[PDB]
């Protein structure tokens, strides 16, 4: 499973990177506005992103329309080889979708709230499908089922688009979409951040440290 | 997944094909002569929808015997290379299957409403074969458990016959489609409208929306 | 499982009524809207229904607002002890649920989407909670299963507030509220018409009917 | 579980009594049909099986509207206090129930092939519900899964109707009937004999007697 | 679950209950004889056992038919309370228990094989049945299976007839019946002796005897 | 799954082979008797049955004893390269089949009631074995599940013996068959008549029929 | 699955091996021990049933320490090529199997009673692994769990040691081992004899011959 | 499964690798740390773990920091190529995994206690993975849940990296690790002694003895 960064900001992300378990990235309208103050425009924040990350970076086209999408999503590719174009699940998205795939351009089909909107994107040939979990979790509805629902779906037809979960809030939403066999997920710092941490791996580390000093006073392995 | 319209109106047709997500049509004599009236002829109708659609279009045989049918099924077949000939799940029509699957003429067996009907279908040779679900839905019996046991008998067998469900009534009977995993699904017009959409989506994009205009008074993405 | 009729057509109302298989009616804003044309008037519409109808029928407040949805639900109330108060799940409906509950005027709290909105409203003390299954259907969601959430949730609770499903669309939506347990479903006119039939039932009377003239010409039974 | 010989014949009724395992008696008029011939008149065919049988025996109305229903019913029931009126499930069929339920009168309603069919009679107040087994078998459909599915539905909602399975074909009908715990199964004479019978039972009882005659050549226990 | 020896052999006997392990007896013409040899009379072991055992014991009539069967069921029940008459699973045998049943003699149907032939033993009012599980292991069906199904059975119409488990070939037939709620296990004496060991017991003494040593080398607790 | 007719009716095995739906034939020594009235000889019947069908057909020794098995079978091989030869599980017939399966010789295993009998068949090099479910169904024991069993023994082992499910009484043992994954059925003419029928076909077709008068009074598809 | 004899009475193996159906043969050291007697000696017996048997025999040592075990199993070894040497598990035995597999001298491991054994049977090299059934259900424990329990390990780990089941006692056991999948089966005597029989085997051959003779009186089948 | 020992005492690894059982070691530096007393040098220790065992051999790094851990990898892996680097699941610990791995120095990800810890430790290249199921007992949660869900995880991404279950307490737990299909268990030497145990393995032996001595009054097995 792949593991995505779901920020904009750019001390997160590297910070993120130079931790070495970063395989991506994903923005959209909000997380850029988001950084995008006291100064800083939007168009640096998404090519110092392109630039730090090695892996894709998933930037969203603002237009509502198949022909803005289209126009949008062709200088969002010519940013850099590993940029990603974020397209809604529309009419149009679907459309820009089904154009640029046949470009060559790499797409991710984003506000998927159901497995047939994920299927529908699929078809179109989008590249990452994204359904949102957190935002059905919102709404009373535990949106890992979803996830699990089009993991069968992508499977039973042999699906090349890779699932990329979004939305996510959690640890558990991560451990989920891993033992579903979800293909990325895309997380928030503090998210991230969890992942690597356990309190009994603390407590035996510790424990390790002062069993050591007992045969090394300087706590030294010399071999 | 395959996702056809089911229906024989010409206007609803055009739209489902430039939204780009259909893959075909499926017609029967009671959706022709709901279209053909008032000065519109049956088989223009026919001829019309073959040059639009680029994918299968079925069309259903009015004989009941094995003659009939196959004269009729010959004629559809010549109207172009996408027509499907629709034939009955009947003595006659399992007959005329056969003798049309040997004269390369691809066929649909309709009017199925149980897991065996279907078998004796494909061991006919039929191209595909249309369990209809809302129909069973209609008399207390989940249509969507034929379904599920087609799937099964024809994964045992190796059966290449495509299972094209018909009779469909609602989003659920696309989504328990999607999860067995049949071949097809054929859906009314309003159903498939329905497809693309979720508040969720669009709730979503009046966020975003509203977010970038912080950064872009005028809502564009200048890269 | 009570089964009530959800219209304000008075001719579908008197005619299900007759057939002795209408236990209740709900009605709504739309529904009634619908009627009252041509000169129709929502005020006789509604007392007409009262008077027909024997059991339960459910009127919906138009106000927004807690006082003005307690207001109307007095006058509602004093049309006749058979009226029901249909009032929707946000703050101020909750609000009113809570207030009519304690004067014991018999409340229905609709629009309940999720099983946690149907927990709410029997907190608050609504007599019946309506959670709407086709309009979930509609967006991608099986919503039979939020019934089966309820259902479980009320049962471990002992939950007085029955549970009324709502935007009912075919017979397999009655059969699985059946089978689940809820106390009441309410189904528009074409869905109550098809309960009652099944083709292997016109079958075994025609034979029936055939057989008996064996013997008795006249096709009496005299005794 | 009561089990009921599902005939007319008064040889294979007089058999079955004697045997001491037969509970009551269903009858039809196809049934009733084959037996009066060659003099035989109907109405002393019925007399008779009141007669003979200390249980209820159901006995079919031929009428299709409400008046002709009710009016035999009654007589029906003048016959003998264990007479039981078999009524089939349509429109006037469930007003007659109603009635006759009123009128204290034992209802038995029948051509039932689906969940809701039966509880649409157990709501008109009827005192055993027939639901079809073979003939729905005999459709392609597993009729005992509807057997479970209305006992399931009785259960929840405690109702008192009994289940009267019928259309039994063979004596895996009655086994399941007995593990899903049907109220009452009506079989036909050939299938009533086939229960009490197994060839092990048959093949222990010669090694018994084989096996005594050693220790008393003229195979009498004396005590 | 109450624990029968299913012996004639008077050593057994006499061995299992001084055991206290023993809650009754069964037996059949081939045990009995099988002891009475070499001047032994059948007659004689019958009254010993009942003498012996304090319990019910159950002594097998040899008749064929009903007459016969009665006469000798009355004469074993004279022979003491604690008779119990086994009566094999026929058309005459279901008469004769019907009959004894009335009488107040306690019965047990023998050489039953399926639960349905065990529903119609509870129907003729027998006291106990006894499904054979060892001959249906013989002949390549799990017999357990059928003591599985006559409990549910049992269970859905709160039948007061024991199940009396028989032919047991081991001490699984032993476990698995006392995890399905058999009321009574019938075993043989080789399989009753293997109920109470366990090489961990005989083990864990052998270390406690040794432990109890080190602190009193007699092996005795004074207190 | 293929489908054989289970009889030695000559107009039977005409219709379902001209009916197209037909693989094969099954007969026995009772079916073959039965047909063998008023003349007609059997040896006339079992060629002219090798002569109309094109599949398989089994025919079955007389003889109980290896040798007369071996030259029986041999004969029946002579008469025709589709001839199989049907042997009964017992110690010669899995010795007869051993050696009719090292000449080459194709063989039909029958009178199998459980799964081991099946696996000795396999393991004798049989072609095909055949269960009996419908005589199974006759003793109280579900005959499906003989067959589940045998399946997925055969799956373990990579066995290419063909399972022929037979004592085939209703079109449920089709269905549960097909779901299995029985090789093949065989069933009785009645049965293979029942199994191309639905009562929602019927009426789909009279309505279609109906509908496509409005815009074709003489009915026909003029293209 | 193959179907070895677990027995050392020559009677016995010429018997089943003359019935074409034992596939090998199983010793050990009571079975021989009990055979030995009136003068017959261990070695000739040995010796004896190499020759008879075509498959795998298995001979266990009697030595308890490593170097006498591998100095019998290259005198067993010497006997003939079918020759398998059954080793306990016990580390001394461990030790023997890892080099006389390196000898590529087939090996049995022995006195097995749970899966952890048996894994460890597995890693040095294990012709075979023997669990013992029969054993486990004296003490109270299903055995057949073992052996459910080492398929699923074997499977996971693509083992090439071949389940053996041993301490076989009844048909059940057998047809467990052929739904799990074990390799193999070793059976007594009396087991091996039971698995071919069924009453409704000998039922059908008998109706069968009876039918026969009413078109052949010789009871012929002349071809 | 390969089977390590836990424990860096030499009597006890010297012991299992003479049993031929042992397949490698680990170690950690409580482990060593116990040892180093009383004179022995932890340098002594680890060097002659590694000379005595044929198998993998991991050695715990004691730095915290990147630089110190991949210094001190680099002296352990220097010392045999059998050593595995033990590294704690902490973020210079994963840097230190990735820079080793592609070095060719063997890893093993150590205090892992759920399965996403357990898919970052895969994802930086590590060759093995240790959760510890005892510690997550401990706490009161069964550990191991955590081994099924890496098992689980790992399957879906074909993950190369070896699962290593470790803070093994009983054979239960080595039980289940082998039914989930884990790569390698290292146990206690407590534990290790128990795997080729069973009472009935002793019984089974001291039974086979006596047996023997009939035949065979020196105990021997002459060939
Ligand atoms: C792009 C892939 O769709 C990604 O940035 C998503 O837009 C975000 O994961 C969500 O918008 C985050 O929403 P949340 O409601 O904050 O969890
Ligand atoms: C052809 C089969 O592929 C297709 O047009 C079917 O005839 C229709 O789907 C059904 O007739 C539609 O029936 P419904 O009762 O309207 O749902
Ligand atoms: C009242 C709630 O008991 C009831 O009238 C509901 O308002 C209706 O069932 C729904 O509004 C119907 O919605 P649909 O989308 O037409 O199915
Ligand atoms: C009455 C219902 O209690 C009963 O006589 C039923 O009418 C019969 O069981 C069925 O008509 C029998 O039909 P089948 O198709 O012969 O099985
Ligand atoms: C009486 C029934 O309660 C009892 O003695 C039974 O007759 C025996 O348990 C069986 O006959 C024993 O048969 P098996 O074939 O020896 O196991
Ligand atoms: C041969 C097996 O392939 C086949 O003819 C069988 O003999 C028959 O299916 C059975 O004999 C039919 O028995 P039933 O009891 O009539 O169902
Ligand atoms: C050898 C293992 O393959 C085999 O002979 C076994 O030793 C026997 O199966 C058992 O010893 C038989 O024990 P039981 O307790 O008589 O069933
Ligand atoms: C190393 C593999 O990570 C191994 O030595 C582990 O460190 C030990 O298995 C555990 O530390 C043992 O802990 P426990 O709490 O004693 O069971």
């Amino acid at each position: 499973m792949k593991i995505f960064l779901d920020t904009a900001n750019i001390d997160e992300i590297r910070t993120g990177v130079n931790w070495g378990i970063v395989d991506g990235v994903t923005t959209n309208p909000t997380l850029i506005s988001k950084e995008a103050v006291n100064g800083k425009k939007y168009g640096d924040i998404i090519r110092e992103i392109l630039k730090i990350v090695d892996g894709p970076v998933s930037v969203e086209v603002v237009s509502t329309k198949y022909e803005g999408m289209v126009e949008e999503a062709r200088k969002i590719h010519g940013l850099g080889d590993n940029a990603v174009v974020k397209i809604p699940m529309t009419e149009d998205g679907l459309r820009a979708i089904k154009t640029l795939s046949s470009e060559h351009i790499n797409t991710n089909c984003t506000l998927v709230f159901n497995p047939i909107q994920a299927l529908l994107a699929a078809k179109a040939g989008v590249t990452y499908v994204s359904p949102f979990v957190g935002r059905l979790d919102d709404i009373g509805e535990d949106g890992m089922q979803i996830i699990d629902m089009i993991r069968t779906i992508f499977n039973n037809y042999i699906i090349k688009t890779q699932i990329l979960v979004a939305s996510i809030r959690n640890p558990i939403h991560v451990l989920r979409s891993a033992v579903i066999g979800a293909d990325v997920v895309t997380v928030p710092f503090n998210v991230l951040k969890s992942l690597m941490k356990h309190p009994k791996t603390d407590e035996g580390l510790a424990k390790f440290l002062e069993d050591w000093k007992k045969v090394s006073p300087d706590g030294k392995l010399i071999l």
